[PDB]
């Protein structure tokens, strides 16, 4: 597979029509998963499934600028399960990242970072076995 945390370079950053695909399997008794689309030290798009925040599962999304987290966007629809294989597709659209899991639409996250072509790395971390991570222009 791939060693986690995993760094996927995004050459020339991202752009609308760019589709990023992350394939792996949630570990048993998972606590968290994170995708971090970074512009240098900033995090343009943080996508963070939490398996046990006050005994609830929640996906937390956010942006980090100059080392400071902004306002969280939270989604209680939670398609992940401990022990099960997943696919995350992040499609960059003009105004938002569009995220589907296992071919079902999950959430959109509006662009806060405007310089899309400088979002040049994806960090993939957490309680997963990572099989593959890649991108394609659609
Ligand atoms: N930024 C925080 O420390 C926040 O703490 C409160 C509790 O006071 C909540 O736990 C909140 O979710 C964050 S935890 C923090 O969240 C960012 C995303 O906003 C990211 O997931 C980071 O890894 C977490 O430490
Ligand atoms: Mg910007």
């Amino acid at each position: 597979p791939l060693i986690v945390p995993y760094n996927l370079p995004l050459p020339g950053g991202v752009v609308p029509r760019m589709l990023i695909t992350i394939l792996g399997t949630v570990k048993p008794n998972a606590n968290r998963i994170a995708l971090d689309f970074q512009r240098g030290n900033d995090v343009a798009f943080h996508f963070n499934p939490r398996f046990n925040e006050n005994n609830r599962r929640v996906i937390v999304c956010n942006t980090k600028l100059d080392n400071n987290w902004g306002r969280e966007e939270r989604q209680s629809v939670f398609p992940f399960e401990s022990g099960k294989p997943f696919k995350i597709q992040v499609l960059v659209e003009p105004d938002h990242f569009k995220v589907a899991v296992n071919d079902a639409h999950l959430l959109q996250y509006n662009h806060r970072v405007k310089k899309l072509n400088e979002i040049s790395k994806l960090g993939i971390s957490g309680d997963i076995d990572l099989t593959s991570a890649s991108y394609t222009m659609i």
